């Protein structure tokens, strides 16, 4: 009832809002800089070693073993470039059909695609999908060569699980890129593309609810990249209507903008 | 007495940022040493043929030092258990070396001579690393225990900065599950070790940070608590501030001090 208990009682609600946040972002950072890394390993050991020492299995391994570097990501994968002309070629070579993600069926026509070659067994089902053929992962796709930086979906139910999330994605160059490429070039250098699932709703909720006053509190995500259209990237509900907290985040995108919001079930 | 709380609150403040600064970036570093360890282990052992080699390992590890900020360089030595010198001396064409004179080594029951290194660490290539005290000690333990362990502080070599060597265990798929300290010495392949060049990097780290004037900062090493160990810092033997710090390794323990000059 207090007004000085009121006074802790925000004190309080700021201080875990604020770590959570904290938390969050850091976790992803970690989890971003292990996908950069994950990156290089393909463009080192896959394109640039003759021959490549990158399979199916190998990339499955490796992926597996390093899940722990990787904690807010649910699987990473790897998607080839592939221009319509090289399609027939490309899916003789590989003895399968690049496939629509929506219904795994064989793809229609289209200028390029970009299948998925490699994958953390996690998840397998990408395998031959073309990710150019759902709209959040195909502007990914071109945002991130055309960049040349990770960068990030808004939140929406991802494959299989139908889990509310986001995807990072991240370019992988061939050597013929120029220093200081132009946007052009960057995208005439695009070997391919590495992706990572951010489970958000499973692996947010996991790392939230282990952590002491969990239940005291609710802690909402918003993507709020457009101010006027706020998307939900986390959470639900019945809170306290009088008191919240607005914590910063950072993902590392700047294309892209979030914040966290807590109040107390009270 | 109002401004001596104040005084107080700031150096608090100012140290444990400095500490956690300090221990995040260790971290971060530890963790992709892991991965490196990890890397090693599925391309040179689990694939037959290997598919790592010195060229691959080289353009990985510059490509990827943002990755390690405290580390001056990172390699990859190989157990060689005395039998088998001739035969690896023959496949790498080069004799496996002291650490302290670069002369052939005298025959030693083991050997751990770097056969990948990172091009800011090339001059360890051949090195015996278990004829240095500190490097041989971390192998045996690394080994030993299956996890990641730190030295003393120590000068490194070639530049002699103060520092200290991180190493990791790498096993052959021969390693049984829930093993054995025998069993893991058996299994034995190699050891991946990185160099925290403490004297550079983290002057490069702290030294630049505002308030940096006003404040005498210390890492000690309090494995053995009435011998520490400078880590970081000056010789020098009222108002001290300790702030925490977990550098990951069970065996050691390490410290954070921080006080005003006046
Ligand atoms: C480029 C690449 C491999 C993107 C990864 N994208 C995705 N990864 C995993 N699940 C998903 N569901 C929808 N998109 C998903
Ligand atoms: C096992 C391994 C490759 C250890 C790395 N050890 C070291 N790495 C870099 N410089 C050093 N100076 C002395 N020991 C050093």
């Amino acid at each position: 009832m207090d007004d000085a208990n009121k006074i802790r009682r925000e004190e309080v609600l700021v201080s875990m809002c604020d770590q959570r946040a904290r938390m969050l972002q850091d976790q992803f950072s970690v989890s971003v800089n292990h996908v950069h890394a994950l990156a290089i390993l393909v463009s080192t050991f896959h394109y640039h070693k003759n021959p490549s020492a990158i399979d199916q299995e190998t990339f499955a391994e490796y992926t597996a073993r390093t899940a722990f570097e990787r904690p807010l990501l649910s699987g990473v994968a790897y998607a080839e470039k592939v221009v319509n002309f090289e399609r027939e070629m490309f899916e003789r070579q590989h003895n399968w059909v690049i496939k629509t993600m929506d219904r795994g069926e064989p793809s229609p026509v289209r200028d390029e695609y970009a299948p998925v070659i490699f994958s953390q067994d996690s998840v397998s089902y990408l395998e031959s999908l073309d990710m150019m053929s759902g709209e959040e992962d195909r502007e990914n796709i071109l945002r991130a060569r055309e960049t040349g930086k990770a960068v990030l979906t808004s939140p929406f139910r991802l494959l299989e699980t139908h889990h509310l999330g986001v995807v990072l994605t991240f370019p992988v160059y061939k050597s013929s890129l120029p220093e200081n490429p132009t946007v052009e070039e960057r995208i005439a250098a695009t070997a391919g593309y590495l992706g990572g699932a951010f489970d958000v709703e499973s692996l947010v909720e996991n790392l939230l609810g282990q952590l002491a006053g969990n239940q005291a509190i609710v802690v909402h995500v918003y993507d709020i990249t457009n101010a006027s259209d706020p998307l939900v990237m986390y959470g639900n509900e019945e809170a306290d209507r009088s008191l919240s907290h607005e914590s910063k985040l950072d993902f590392g995108d700047p294309f892209r903008k979030h914040k966290m919001i807590c109040r107390y079930h009270q």
